[PDB]
RNA sequence: AAAAAAAAAAAAAAA
């Protein structure tokens, strides 16, 4: 809808029956106009931000990776107030826009075709915020619609909701009254593929009051309900994401790229040929090793012949035989899961790697708790204090003050590397603020328990997965120290390998998709998998939730088996917890009264 | 004069009749003696201060710029107390402290040898200080005595002054309880030429008490008027200037400069004579096309084929004829412009681009614009907070609280790059700085608007002069939001191109030099051009000044002529932003009160 | 020790007599199983920390040193309490962490192969600390323990103490009350070399109760008073090297290099051999001759007559000459100064350079002054405040307020280079340190003088030893504002150089080891010697004492009379002192 | 310092 010459505008519509009617405008060609693409989104006439995306005009070869950039500017007023800083400017970004940096990146990031070496940018900046009302997935929409404006090698408009439940009732964009009323609540994002929508993230938790509430009456957040809530924002993705594309074409854009980018692939078709050629058959056969040494020698000569012989041939390609070498690898590895259900270190599908926990290690803290899962190791540490010591807080969003911290550090000697040690980064913030969320709605309230309360975890060992060992050390340490939780929480790490594998005949068109799951994942099975997810909870409901992918479509009964898994390992974990202690201590003789 | 074996010393005197009399002392040969050059400068001995000069070893000729630094150290024992930070001691610069640096270095680094490859560095120490005074424009002559005493390839001293307006007196070097009683304030910089000062550098502004000053029965600073004070400033270059090089005199030095620096010039005599041989006539006729894009096409295509047609002739050497090109093509627009008053984008001499202005753009601000002349785009957003929310200072000069704040914002999107988003550099301090300025004398009193006031400027687009349009907005925005200022303010930003030219005779060596003033400059003309500056005020009078020049000299005429152009361009600006707003609005719902 | 499978454990005993008796354990195999080499120390059962050691695969040549990087990670938690900053989490490094990252460094360095190029780095984290000890001492030792089992080409262990002198009692491993009753405090780090314990590093300081402690009875902290502790430390150290050597044998370990370094010296021995057939005689000829800058000008044109005759003979290898050039050179003048008595600039072995001192040169400051001993020349400058001014200080240690702050700059203009002003460096931070604790000793108390004082020194020209000129520059700005100080404080820096030189008998071959002393050293002089040191007192006794070498050994006597050279040095500089002000203004 | 031109397991020294 051009309502000015060269400005366009369009609508999106949010219908949640009883509990009112929400509007989402889209608007373009009026503000920065140098940009390579710019969008004003609005949320209900008052809440206002713009998007802007650009990219420079040369590649950086040299790099081996791509190169984008997410930044989020809160201004402060947006609120209408002055910042309480020395200064009285704006400094370094909060947590808030940090989470919301990475909820951004996520999904965006696999959209863009591979090999690409320019530089992108995308910068939002908030403008308008009213007092009850939470801006973060409408910066994903914002984001999204720009980038398809902007002209790029990018994949399709992507469509970002929070839905909370409500009295039975998937609410989608609640304000923060309402979220005070549910007992789940999640942001999901997803794109749209053949009329269908295939979901790509989602970031998801239990309120505060959830245990009050179901007491009270409501539906508690099982697997099953988790399921039903993901199918219930799948209408209103498609409805954001044919706003977004309604916008592109209204002003040009569409066809024509016009730019042209290059890409640099890892390797050549010439070279992954020759590769698959020499060493197919040996590859396969070193793999049933499975010897640790014996395994990792065998890859390494295999390896060293490769590329001795492929660098007396191509003379000077290097890296190219090393990348199609790996690729083989993980090719190979992958038809062995699908066909014999093999994994890389002699488990089974469902085995859990080796478990132990652990209390009372550090001698003068108030609680203290070791944990540990095959090679990963997590330290945790409790500290109380007074009630004055909570953290205050002068963001832009609603949050005044936080009673419950949770730090999380992850050394470069963790994985046996070194590196600067220094302020935390974007992932460590990230990890940190997951298990936070994991443990708050089993606290006891302030009425009951005066106290603030700082946790600290250090991975002293990592081998995937430190951000759901995190939740278990947390939950022994804070028993240790006499915090009286209303019930143990654990959590778990998944992933899913899928592929068309041919059924037992011929024809060699009867392939069908294939679908497997694995229980407590190694770092390097992170790679071969095509979805990675996490869970934890109590025994009784799920309390965090995690996921992002980049398949097309699940079928339901797969999802559905797969978080009944998850389950499974949780309850076994929690068996092994208990056994190191059940019940809440007596308050350390160092602590406070 | 050799007051201690070794040790040498200067004075120059500043006469201001009725109003006192000040010496400012030089001395050389004491302290810091392993730097290239170091000085000492006095004013009336209370006044202490060190300024060091040093250079590289070796030439670092992998940039294509000059890599000059300068730095302002203050020292809080200085004034007499302990720093009050959290670790009591100095930490990063502060405003004041770059400010300073903004102001050395915009007269020095043009008056070093173009093609300079070594790193150069400038550090001045504040030693001592008088609670009611001064330090930078000391800084600015110590600065320049170190470096005139180090032996490098530097052209002549530089002297620099400020004057203050007081009763019909033009007053050197004013105490801060004298500046309560002027109308105007500058600061100038300048030097000799042949007997005669040329001024360089002009930074000015009219002070807080103006309009009940004028009331009262001064005289309001006009056009006119600041032309006389920058006539009453040079006697007291001369002075510093001579003192300078009498003390340059006296320690050797002069002569003998004993180490040679490289220059690395961009182009060859050979390359640019090929290329204005091959292109002189095909770039005369192709500056005729009116389209944009037809005429940067044309050229991109001339620069082709002159390009493919000289690069086997010298075995590739792509830069220097890439920078021959464009010295040819400045050359001729020069020539275009003085001639027959050609400019780029096919204005006239005295034409404004197009212009627009809005209120009310921003849903729950206290008060917002919209300010457009061509593609420079300016967001300004105000907000209002109780009295207690102004800024607390804690620095060596005398001022402790700031009501009135003003921070402006120049992101890479606004000329669609890719680039940091981080803490703001010195050139966003400057152009800030400067639009505060602006606006402090028509402000209302405490009394009367009890509030404190933060204002805030996007450069949304730019293409040339921002600080100007954020005047603009910023008067804009105030009005908005319900503030009772004295009367609205408007900017411009203007040019001037000089050079000699054949006279309506013969010989071919009878020439005339002429000059040629630009109204609204463009990003791109500025680098055409001998002069750029900026002025700003009301329909009365002038509130801040900006010069920038390099030219041996400049007749009176000629600058009142260029004056009396801009004040024309500033009230046409002026009629525009009357129609969106001319009288104070209501105050937000959402202000305190 | 294996109290349990994969884990072992070690023990040494620190017995004090009377004053009681600690234990020290190290346990490896239990924290942090991926890195290189990782060891828990623990003292007394509620002291703990963490120390971890890795090391970079591949090396990086374009680096020309070696690259040992060292971190402290000070966590509240030890504490028992939430960090009081704005964002409660722990920020940029303390004071404390800093200095414990130096005292680390300092002896560990010089103990890894020359020519080392892979990266190195050592990480500490401390855990659990009761309220009444300190934990630096313990530190060192972790630090060396984990990379002695990391498998490195690391040279030995390296034991770290510290011990008060309480009652004419030295006592090791001292808490925070029995500090209060001793008269100086001394940390020192060595190693064993054929049975016996080779001294390392030295950093000690008199405490702010000694001259309290003096009038009452206790011995001052002489010259030989501090040699005598600095004996009493060795069998403390021997215990701890033994303990961190049983726990390496224990766990393996021991031999089997396995993973195998690549060094990169800085010139082959070919080259070295033929810049030094080519120009022995000549460069010993030129460094016989009484000139400086005909020498300076003499070696110049060596250096391009050399390597313009060996440039056609070595491809592209002229960093490799010059190096072999400078390193010829070094030696042949440590030859002639165990000879002839030589120095550089023609000083004698006792003499320093030439002195000035003056006061009140900066017009509005409370106290300011100007000291100058060669090309060094610092300016102080001293200002007084309310006591609340002072700086209040929120960290792991006991400490938690600070009266009398020292602040140190060296700008880079002060050597005639550029470079970056911003935030302060790590040495300087050691060099202001060291300066304030040369001064803490003889302030007045805040009952006969309640201010806060807050003292700045700036290095405006620097040739060596700038941490002993703002001593004295402190003390004369602070004579200069009116501070009443008991007495009045200097500071010396001084050399040693020692080697085997032919008897005056025959056989060309045998030789005896002769050691040589030199007072105020140059900059240039300091990689000339085998040993430097700093001592800073009054006409009493000692406040400060700093110590740095590799010798595997040094007699008594020689170490005594080099303390008794320094000791005349300050007197002399005492005396020059006293006549640009002798009393409070 | 002058100028429009982050993703992932992957400090020492006068210089
Ligand atoms: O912890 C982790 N991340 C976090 C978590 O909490 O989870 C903690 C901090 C943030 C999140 C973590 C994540 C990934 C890893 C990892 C390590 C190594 C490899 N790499 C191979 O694993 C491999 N590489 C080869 C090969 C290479 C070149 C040529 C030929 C072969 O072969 C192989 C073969 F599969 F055999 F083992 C992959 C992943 C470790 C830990
Ligand atoms: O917005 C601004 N804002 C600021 C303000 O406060 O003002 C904010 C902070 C300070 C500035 C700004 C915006 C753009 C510029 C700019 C200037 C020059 C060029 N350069 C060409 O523009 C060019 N380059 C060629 C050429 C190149 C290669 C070969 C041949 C020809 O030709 C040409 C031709 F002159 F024709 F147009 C571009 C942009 C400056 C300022
Ligand atoms: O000020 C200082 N302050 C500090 C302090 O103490 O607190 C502050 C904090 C720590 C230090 C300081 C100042 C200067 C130095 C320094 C040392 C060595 C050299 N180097 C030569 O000096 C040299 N280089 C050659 C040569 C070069 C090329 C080829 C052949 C020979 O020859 C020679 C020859 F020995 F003759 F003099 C220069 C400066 C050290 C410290």
């Amino acid at each position: 809808a051009e309502i000015d010459e060269g400005v366009f505008e369009t609508t999106a519509t949010i219908d949640n029956g009883s509990f009112g009617t929400r509007t989402i405008r889209f608007e373009t060609g009026r503000l920065a106009l140098q940009a390579a693409g710019a969008v004003v989104a609005y949320l209900d006439d008052d809440n206002m931000l713009l998007s802007a995306t650009t990219a420079s005009k040369n590649p950086k070869e040299h790099f081996d990776f791509f190169p984008l950039t997410v930044d989020v500017e809160e201004r402060m007023y947006a609120a209408g107030r002055i910042p309480g800083s020395f200064f009285r400017r704006e400094g370094r970004p909060s947590t808030d826009a940090i989470l919301t940096c990475r909820l951004i990146d996520r999904p965006l990031r696999p959209s863009f075709v591979d090999g690409l070496r320019n530089e992108i940018q995308i910068v939002v900046t908030i403008l308008s915020l009213d007092p009850g009302d939470l801006y973060d997935v409408l910066a994903i929409n914002a984001a999204s619609a720009s980038t398809q404006l902007g002209g790029l090698p990018f994949s399709g408009p992507i469509g970002g909701v929070r839905v909370a439940l409500i009295d039975g009732t998937w609410v989608g964009f609640p304000t923060v009254d309402q979220i005070e009323r549910a007992v789940f609540d999640m942001v999901v994002a997803g794109r749209i593929v053949e009329g269908d929508v295939a979901i790509m993230m989602v970031e998801a938790e239990a309120t505060e009051n959830v245990v009050e509430l179901v007491e009270g009456g409501a539906q508690a957040p099982t697997e099953s309900v988790v399921a039903a809530g993901l199918e219930a924002a799948k209408p209103f993705i498609a409805a954001l994401c044919t706003a977004q594309q309604e916008l592109a074409d209204a002003a040009g854009k569409s066809g024509k790229p016009t730019v042209d980018f290059p890409v640099f692939p890892d390797y050549g078709e010439d070279v992954y040929y020759s590769v698959s050629s020499v060493a197919t058959d040996e590859l396969a056969a070193a793999l049933t090793i499975g010897g640790k040494a014996e395994r990792d020698q065998r890859i390494d000569e295999i390896k060293t012949q490769v590329v001795q012989r492929l660098a007396d041939t191509y003379e000077g390609r290097e890296k190219e035989v090393g990348a199609a070498f790996r690729a083989l690898t993980k090719k190979l590895v992958r038809q062995r899961i699908l066909t014999d259900h093999f994994r890389i270190d002699g488990r089974g599908i469902t085995d859990i790697r080796a478990l132990s926990a652990e209390v009372a290690v550090v001698p003068r803290a108030h609680g203290s708790a070791l944990f540990e899962r095959g090679e990963t190791q997590i330290l945790g540490v409790t500290t109380l204090d007074m009630i004055k010591m909570a953290q205050q807080i002068d963001s832009l969003g609603p949050e005044t003050s936080k009673r419950y911290m949770h730090h999380y550090n992850f050394p470069p000697f963790s994985t046996g590397e070194t590196g600067r040690v220094g302020s935390p980064k974007r992932r460590e913030i990230g990890h940190g603020a997951l298990a936070e969320r994991a443990l708050v709605p089993v606290l006891p309230s302030v009425e009951e328990f005066p106290y603030a309360i700082r946790q600290v975890s250090e991975a002293l060992g990592s081998n995937g997965s430190t951000s759901m060992g995190s939740v278990c050390a947390s939950t022994l340490a804070l028993l240790n120290a006499g915090v009286p939780l209303k019930a143990p929480v654990a959590g778990i790490a998944m992933g899913l390998v899928s592929d068309d594998i041919q059924v037992e005949g011929a024809v060699d068109g009867v392939v069908e998709r294939r679908f497997v799951t694995l229980t407590d994942i190694l770092g390097a099975e992170d790679a071969f998998g095509d979805m990675d997810f996490k869970v934890a909870g109590t025994k009784d409901f799920v309390t965090a939730l995690q996921l992002d992918t980049k398949l097309d479509g699940i079928p339901s009964q797969v999802l559905a088996g797969a978080l009944e898994q998850a389950k499974d390992a949780r309850l076994t974990i929690l068996e092994v917890m208990a056994e190191a202690i059940d019940r809440p201590d007596e308050m350390s003789p160092y602590a406070p009264r």
